[PDB]
RNA sequence: UAG
RNA sequence: UAG
């Protein structure tokens, strides 16, 4: 439980934030729908390693800041 | 119980403060509100691996603040 | 023993600093009053996994300073 | 043994530190009490999960300085 | 599920973040397509430990920020 | 056996450097006393969850320097 | 799966990424071939110790940057 | 064999650092003499769990420095 | 597989980068030529407990950077 | 393996670094002499708690330098 | 396999960098010669608690730097 | 002010 | 001042 997490906020509507799901397999396990404003923290966790974000948003992660693009 | 956590203030009435389910499965379990000026520190947990973030907030985690906007 | 704690200033009167219930269900178990002045560090622990401020308070944590309003 | 501590210095006599329960019940377990200008270094514990300051004090923690004051 | 992570925005449509397999064969096991703008956050895990980056992205680690051109 | 310590140098005699029990009970089960300039170097332990200081003297620990008065 | 890790830029075609085998035995287990621009991002591992970098490239590690010529 | 240690370097002669008991109980089970100018660096132990200097001598520990006097 | 590793690039030809045994006994059990330009990024080991280089070379470490001469 | 060490340098010839005994007893269980400029780089260990410095030495630490005085 | 270790240039030929044996014993158990420009990065290991650096050799460790004299 |  |  203790894992790093990304910060996620939505610059438009629509902003997807995906979770991929761990292990052998690379599929869509969840995918959260935030509208402008919106603000997702999301950890890495036993069913998901890798996020993907669509839309316009700003990110946060430990490595620094960044912007996503629609 | 020494994970991660996040610190929330509302800016305005009706903030929700969201826990979304760990697991297989992502779906709400609780949802905090808050009124403006409150605020709520809140860690990840066994329940809860991601929080999202409804209304005009301030917030300060590990990464930097930020300010919700949303509805 | 060794988690992270807050650390609460009451700026007035009747501050409450509530503990949520960690585990599946989010209740109060306790609200912790507090007049003006006083101060609690208060830890995250097996039964608390969120803390709620209400009231006029300067807070400290490890992400910073912050006040609670009314 | 290696959990966090606080530094409290007492501004004025009758100062007291207060030790609440770990667990379901939040209750007192100890009230130290201090004379102007004493010094405890308090640990939390097996026993303590939350220290509370009542009067005039000096107070250091790993997140800051802070001065709790009396009624 | 606490190792390390790579932020990957892709520069152009067409970006690809390709998964190589752990252990004693290198193989790729995912290929993750990205359209312009949009980011992926991967972990190194179970089932990757190299990350080979196609076309034109922004990457933050944390040993700092690079552009593949590939 | 790496516990915190904290650092006390008397500026004064007949300094005290009470040691507070461990556990349900707190109650004295050692004073030191220093005299004046002496410095004592004493760890959090099994026995000592607390730690009080009595008379004139400056104090280090992790979070900085301090002195108490009498 | 929380090993260090290299990033690698290649600066020409043909750089070859080497992974050199753990163990009493010090052979080539796997070459990676990168073209001008592409990142290629590596642990340490269970089979590689050690990484040999041929031709031209940026390299970023946890200890700085350095590039190879060939 | 990873605790704290304390550094002393004796301002005068006849300078003594004592190991008190960890324990129960508190007492004495070494002084070690230093004459002017010897240097003793001294970790927290099974049996040493505080420290006290007697006499001129210059300290180091992780929190800071300080002088005794005597 | 998370030991500490060193960054060496060749700066002549012929530059040997030399892995000697863990245990009661030193020995060589590898020796890696490095053509000028090349760069080996070799950790610590099981069978690798000192490492050591001959010929002109530019070394990263954790504790610095250090040139070795031919 | 991985306890603290001291770097001590000999400023004069007849240097002695001192391990003594880890545990309930404290005596000498080791005398290294080092000639004028010599380096000795010694850890705490199982047999060795406190180190101390005879003669004319300059000594680095984690909590900084310091030179002992014959 | 992660404990600290030193690296050594030998500033001369002749520069012998010596293995100090771990345990109740203190002696030799290897000494590894370096001529002049020659670099070894050795590790405190299970049979190596001690190193002396004997002749003229520039030193790095966490600690600092400093350089040994024949 | 005990060792 | 031993290895
Ligand atoms: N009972 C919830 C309390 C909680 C912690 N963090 C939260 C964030 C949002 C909502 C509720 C929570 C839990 O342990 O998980
Ligand atoms: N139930 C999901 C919640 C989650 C965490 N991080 C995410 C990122 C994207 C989508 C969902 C999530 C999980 O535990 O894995
Ligand atoms: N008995 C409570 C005491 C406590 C700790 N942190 C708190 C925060 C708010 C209210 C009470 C508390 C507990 O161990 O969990
Ligand atoms: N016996 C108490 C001593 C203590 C430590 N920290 C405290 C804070 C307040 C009051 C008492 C204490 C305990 O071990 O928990
Ligand atoms: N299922 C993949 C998801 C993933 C993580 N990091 C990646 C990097 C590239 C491609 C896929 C991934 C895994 O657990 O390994
Ligand atoms: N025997 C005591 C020694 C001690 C350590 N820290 C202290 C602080 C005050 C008084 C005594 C002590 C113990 O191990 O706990
Ligand atoms: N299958 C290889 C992949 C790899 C990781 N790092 C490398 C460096 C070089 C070449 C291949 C690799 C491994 O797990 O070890
Ligand atoms: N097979 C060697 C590879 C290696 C790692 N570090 C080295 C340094 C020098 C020479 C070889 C190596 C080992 O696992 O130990
Ligand atoms: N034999 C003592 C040596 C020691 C370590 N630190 C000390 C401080 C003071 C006196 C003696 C010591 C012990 O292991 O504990
Ligand atoms: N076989 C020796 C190699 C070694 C490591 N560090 C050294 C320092 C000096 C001499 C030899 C060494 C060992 O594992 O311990
Ligand atoms: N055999 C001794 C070697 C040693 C390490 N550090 C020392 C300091 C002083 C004297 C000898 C030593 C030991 O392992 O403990």
């Amino acid at each position: 439980t203790n894992s790093d997490f990304v910060v996620i906020k939505a610059l438009e509507d629509g902003v997807n934030v995906i979770g991929l799901t761990r292990g052998a397999d690379t599929r869509f396990h969840h995918s959260e729908k935030l509208d402008k404003g919106e603000v997702l923290i999301a950890q890495f966790t036993e069913h998901t390693s890798a996020i993907k974000v669509r839309g316009k948003a700003y990110i946060q992660t430990r490595h620094g800041v960044i912007e996503s693009e629609g």
